[PDB]
Protein backbone atom coordinates (compact mmCIF):
# COMPACT_ATOMS: atom_id res chain seq x y z
CA UNK A 1 0.00 0.00 0.00
CA UNK A 2 1.17 3.34 -0.21
CA UNK A 3 0.65 3.87 3.45
CA UNK A 4 3.36 1.04 3.71
CA UNK A 5 5.69 2.88 1.65
CA UNK A 6 5.21 6.24 3.28
CA UNK A 7 5.78 4.16 6.40
CA UNK A 8 9.15 2.43 5.63
CA UNK A 9 10.20 6.22 4.06
CA UNK A 10 9.14 7.59 7.32
CA UNK A 11 11.24 4.73 8.96
CA UNK A 12 14.35 5.02 7.09
CA UNK A 13 14.88 9.32 7.68
CA UNK A 14 14.01 8.05 11.25
CA UNK A 15 16.60 6.80 13.21
CA UNK A 16 15.06 4.01 14.60
CA UNK A 17 12.39 0.90 14.40
CA UNK A 18 8.89 2.10 13.79
CA UNK A 19 5.90 -0.36 14.50
CA UNK A 20 2.53 0.73 13.63
CA UNK A 21 -1.10 -0.88 13.71
CA UNK A 22 -4.02 0.73 12.45
CA UNK A 23 -7.36 -0.68 12.67
CA UNK A 24 -10.37 0.62 10.85
CA UNK A 25 -13.80 -0.45 12.55
CA UNK A 26 -15.82 0.95 9.75
CA UNK A 27 -14.54 -2.11 7.54
CA UNK A 28 -12.68 -4.10 10.70
CA UNK A 29 -9.34 -3.05 7.82
CA UNK A 30 -6.11 -3.03 9.24
CA UNK A 31 -2.60 -1.93 8.08
CA UNK A 32 0.54 -2.94 9.85
CA UNK A 33 3.84 -2.09 9.81
CA UNK A 34 6.45 -4.37 11.58
CA UNK A 35 3.15 -5.34 13.02
CA UNK A 36 4.12 -8.27 14.56
CA UNK A 37 7.58 -7.34 15.84
CA UNK A 38 7.87 -6.65 19.91
CA UNK A 39 8.32 -3.11 21.03
CA UNK A 40 8.99 -1.82 24.59
CA UNK A 41 5.94 -0.41 25.87
CA UNK A 42 7.00 1.92 28.55
CA UNK A 43 4.48 4.09 29.68
CA UNK A 44 1.88 2.39 27.61
CA UNK A 45 0.92 -0.35 29.66
CA UNK A 46 -0.49 2.36 31.99
CA UNK A 47 -3.61 1.62 29.77
CA UNK A 48 -3.42 -1.88 30.76
CA UNK A 49 -3.33 -2.13 34.61
CA UNK A 50 -5.73 0.80 34.96
CA UNK A 51 -8.26 -1.52 32.73
CA UNK A 52 -7.24 -4.20 34.80
CA UNK A 53 -8.26 -2.35 37.83
CA UNK A 54 -11.47 -1.16 36.59
CA UNK A 55 -12.05 -4.75 36.04
CA UNK A 56 -11.79 -6.10 39.53
CA UNK A 57 -13.84 -3.05 40.38
CA UNK A 58 -17.07 -4.71 38.38
CA UNK A 59 -17.26 -7.55 41.13
CA UNK A 60 -15.74 -5.44 44.14
CA UNK A 61 -18.29 -2.61 45.17
CA UNK A 62 -16.73 0.65 45.86
CA UNK A 63 -12.93 -0.60 44.81
CA UNK A 64 -12.40 2.68 42.80
CA UNK A 65 -13.00 4.33 45.89
CA UNK A 66 -11.26 2.80 47.74
CA UNK A 67 -8.04 4.89 49.48
CA UNK A 68 -4.63 3.70 48.99
CA UNK A 69 -1.77 4.62 51.33
CA UNK A 70 0.94 6.53 49.27
CA UNK A 71 4.07 5.49 51.33
CA UNK A 72 7.79 6.61 51.54
CA UNK A 73 9.10 3.79 49.76
CA UNK A 74 6.78 4.00 46.93
CA UNK A 75 7.90 7.40 45.20
CA UNK A 76 10.08 6.25 42.35
CA UNK A 77 10.94 8.32 38.64
CA UNK A 78 7.92 10.75 37.81
CA UNK A 79 5.61 11.29 40.79
CA UNK A 80 3.65 14.40 39.57
CA UNK A 81 0.28 13.60 41.32
CA UNK A 82 1.68 11.14 44.09
CA UNK A 83 4.82 13.48 45.83
CA UNK A 84 1.51 15.36 46.53
CA UNK A 85 0.05 12.71 48.54
CA UNK A 86 2.84 10.98 50.43
CA UNK A 87 1.87 10.01 53.79
CA UNK A 88 -2.08 10.63 53.23
CA UNK A 89 -3.92 8.67 50.46
CA UNK A 90 -5.65 8.52 46.92
CA UNK A 91 -8.01 6.05 45.76
CA UNK A 92 -7.75 3.42 43.27
CA UNK A 93 -9.90 5.87 41.05
CA UNK A 94 -7.12 8.64 41.38
CA UNK A 95 -4.10 6.33 40.89
CA UNK A 96 -6.02 5.34 37.76
CA UNK A 97 -6.65 8.79 36.53
CA UNK A 98 -2.71 10.23 37.72
CA UNK A 99 -1.15 7.22 35.75
CA UNK A 100 -3.09 7.52 32.69
CA UNK A 101 -3.30 11.47 32.52
CA UNK A 102 -0.29 12.53 34.39
CA UNK A 103 1.70 9.28 33.83
CA UNK A 104 2.44 9.15 37.51
CA UNK A 105 4.78 6.07 37.96
CA UNK A 106 4.24 5.91 41.45
CA UNK A 107 0.21 5.53 40.67
CA UNK A 108 1.38 2.84 38.15
CA UNK A 109 3.25 0.88 40.83
CA UNK A 110 0.39 0.80 43.00
CA UNK A 111 -1.92 -0.48 40.90
CA UNK A 112 0.55 -2.86 39.79
CA UNK A 113 0.52 -3.73 43.42
CA UNK A 114 -3.53 -3.62 43.88
CA UNK A 115 -3.53 -6.35 40.66
CA UNK A 116 -0.71 -8.80 42.53
CA UNK A 117 2.12 -7.84 40.78
CA UNK A 118 3.26 -7.46 37.09
CA UNK A 119 1.70 -10.59 36.67
CA UNK A 120 -1.48 -9.27 37.66
CA UNK A 121 -1.26 -7.32 34.53
CA UNK A 122 -0.74 -9.68 32.15
CA UNK A 123 -3.04 -12.44 33.29
CA UNK A 124 -5.40 -9.70 32.88
CA UNK A 125 -4.48 -9.14 29.27
CA UNK A 126 -4.74 -12.90 28.92
CA UNK A 127 -8.34 -13.15 30.09
CA UNK A 128 -9.39 -10.78 27.64
CA UNK A 129 -7.96 -12.41 25.16
CA UNK A 130 -4.26 -10.87 24.18
CA UNK A 131 -1.43 -13.63 24.51
CA UNK A 132 1.00 -11.48 23.32
CA UNK A 133 1.45 -8.41 26.20
CA UNK A 134 3.67 -9.33 29.32
CA UNK A 135 4.95 -6.54 32.17
CA UNK A 136 7.87 -8.20 33.93
CA UNK A 137 8.80 -5.46 35.89
CA UNK A 138 7.87 -2.43 37.93
CA UNK A 139 8.68 1.46 37.79
CA UNK A 140 10.80 2.56 37.61
CA UNK A 141 12.43 -0.14 35.22
CA UNK A 142 9.67 0.12 32.88
CA UNK A 143 11.40 2.81 31.56
CA UNK A 144 14.50 0.79 30.38
CA UNK A 145 14.18 -0.57 26.98
CA UNK A 146 17.35 -2.56 26.18
CA UNK A 147 16.84 -3.68 22.33
CA UNK A 148 15.80 -7.55 21.77
CA UNK A 149 14.53 -7.81 25.52
CA UNK A 150 11.27 -9.51 25.55
CA UNK A 151 10.36 -8.24 28.89
CA UNK A 152 7.57 -5.53 28.72
CA UNK A 153 7.10 -5.78 25.60
CA UNK A 154 3.79 -5.92 22.75
CA UNK A 155 3.14 -5.98 19.49
CA UNK A 156 1.65 -3.25 17.46
CA UNK A 157 -0.79 -5.73 16.15
CA UNK A 158 -1.59 -7.26 19.65
CA UNK A 159 -1.81 -3.52 21.27
CA UNK A 160 -4.57 -2.29 18.83
CA UNK A 161 -6.41 -5.45 19.29
CA UNK A 162 -6.09 -5.02 22.98
CA UNK A 163 -6.90 -1.33 22.51
CA UNK A 164 -10.06 -1.50 20.55
CA UNK A 165 -11.57 -4.53 22.87
CA UNK A 166 -11.20 -2.18 26.23
CA UNK A 167 -12.36 0.70 24.46
CA UNK A 168 -14.80 -0.34 21.43
CA UNK A 169 -15.25 -3.73 22.66
CA UNK A 170 -16.41 -5.41 25.02
CA UNK A 171 -13.62 -6.56 27.35
CA UNK A 172 -15.04 -4.04 30.30
CA UNK A 173 -18.29 -3.52 31.73
CA UNK A 174 -20.05 -0.28 30.22
CA UNK A 175 -19.50 2.08 33.24
CA UNK A 176 -15.74 0.84 32.97
CA UNK A 177 -15.30 1.18 29.53
CA UNK A 178 -17.05 4.58 29.49
CA UNK A 179 -14.29 5.78 32.28
CA UNK A 180 -11.05 4.55 30.78
CA UNK A 181 -12.35 6.63 27.53
CA UNK A 182 -13.06 9.40 29.67
CA UNK A 183 -9.77 9.08 31.03
CA UNK A 184 -7.61 8.35 27.75
CA UNK A 185 -9.73 11.89 26.46
CA UNK A 186 -8.30 14.07 29.16
CA UNK A 187 -4.98 12.72 28.88
CA UNK A 188 -2.27 15.48 29.24
CA UNK A 189 1.04 13.89 27.73
CA UNK A 190 0.53 14.01 24.20
CA UNK A 191 0.01 17.01 22.43
CA UNK A 192 2.97 16.59 20.15
CA UNK A 193 2.46 12.46 19.82
CA UNK A 194 -0.35 10.81 17.76
CA UNK A 195 -2.53 14.10 18.21
CA UNK A 196 -0.33 16.36 16.54
CA UNK A 197 -0.77 14.47 13.04
CA UNK A 198 -4.69 14.55 13.22
CA UNK A 199 -7.18 17.01 12.32
CA UNK A 200 -7.78 19.35 15.50
CA UNK A 201 -11.83 18.05 14.81
CA UNK A 202 -11.50 14.49 15.35
CA UNK A 203 -11.79 13.35 19.20
CA UNK A 204 -8.96 11.37 20.66
CA UNK A 205 -8.10 9.25 23.80
CA UNK A 206 -4.51 8.01 24.06
CA UNK A 207 -1.56 7.04 25.90
CA UNK A 208 1.90 8.11 25.26
CA UNK A 209 4.50 6.64 26.61
CA UNK A 210 8.75 7.11 26.28
CA UNK A 211 11.90 5.87 27.87
CA UNK A 212 15.49 5.36 27.40
CA UNK A 213 16.88 4.53 23.69
CA UNK A 214 15.18 7.20 22.48
CA UNK A 215 11.54 4.79 23.28
CA UNK A 216 8.96 7.33 22.23
CA UNK A 217 5.11 5.40 22.17
CA UNK A 218 1.66 6.73 21.96
CA UNK A 219 -1.82 4.54 21.81
CA UNK A 220 -4.96 6.17 20.42
CA UNK A 221 -8.89 5.89 20.11
CA UNK A 222 -10.07 8.13 17.32
CA UNK A 223 -13.38 9.56 16.81
CA UNK A 224 -13.30 11.22 13.14
CA UNK A 225 -15.85 12.94 11.75
CA UNK A 226 -18.07 11.38 8.83
CA UNK A 227 -16.12 7.39 9.71
CA UNK A 228 -16.31 5.21 11.97
CA UNK A 229 -13.38 5.11 15.16
CA UNK A 230 -9.93 4.27 14.44
CA UNK A 231 -7.10 2.66 16.43
CA UNK A 232 -3.87 3.41 16.13
CA UNK A 233 -0.73 2.59 17.88
CA UNK A 234 2.77 3.80 17.08
CA UNK A 235 5.84 2.69 18.52
CA UNK A 236 9.44 3.85 18.10
CA UNK A 237 12.83 2.98 19.14
CA UNK A 238 16.24 3.52 18.57
CA UNK A 239 19.64 2.20 18.65
CA UNK A 240 21.49 4.61 20.83
CA UNK A 241 21.10 4.36 24.80
CA UNK A 242 20.56 7.65 24.82
CA UNK A 243 18.72 8.66 21.85
CA UNK A 244 16.17 11.78 22.08
CA UNK A 245 12.88 11.48 22.13
CA UNK A 246 11.21 11.30 18.41
CA UNK A 247 7.31 12.50 19.24
CA UNK A 248 7.60 14.39 15.65
CA UNK A 249 8.47 9.98 14.27
CA UNK A 250 4.95 9.58 16.02
CA UNK A 251 3.19 12.38 14.42
CA UNK A 252 4.29 11.81 11.14
CA UNK A 253 3.08 8.71 11.15
CA UNK A 254 -0.53 9.38 12.92
CA UNK A 255 -0.46 11.87 9.82
CA UNK A 256 0.01 9.43 7.12
CA UNK A 257 -2.91 7.58 8.30
CA UNK A 258 -4.92 10.25 8.64
CA UNK A 259 -4.80 11.10 5.20
CA UNK A 260 -4.00 7.72 3.67
CA UNK A 261 -6.34 5.71 5.14
CL1 LIG B 1 6.92 3.34 32.12
ZN1 LIG C 1 7.70 4.43 33.85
Amino acid sequence: SAVQQKLAALEKSSGGRLGVALIDTADNTQVLYRGDERFPMCSTSKVMAAAAVLKQSETQKQLLNQPVEIKPADLVNYNPIAEKHVNGTMTLAELSAAALQYSDATAMNKLIAQLGGPGGVTAFARAIGDETFRLDRTEPTLNTAIPGDPRDTTTPRAMAQTLRQLTLGHALGETQRAQLVTWLKGNTTGAASIRAGLPTSWTVGDKTGSGDYGTTNDIAVIWPQGRAPLVLVTYFTQPQQNAESRRDVLASAARIIAEGL
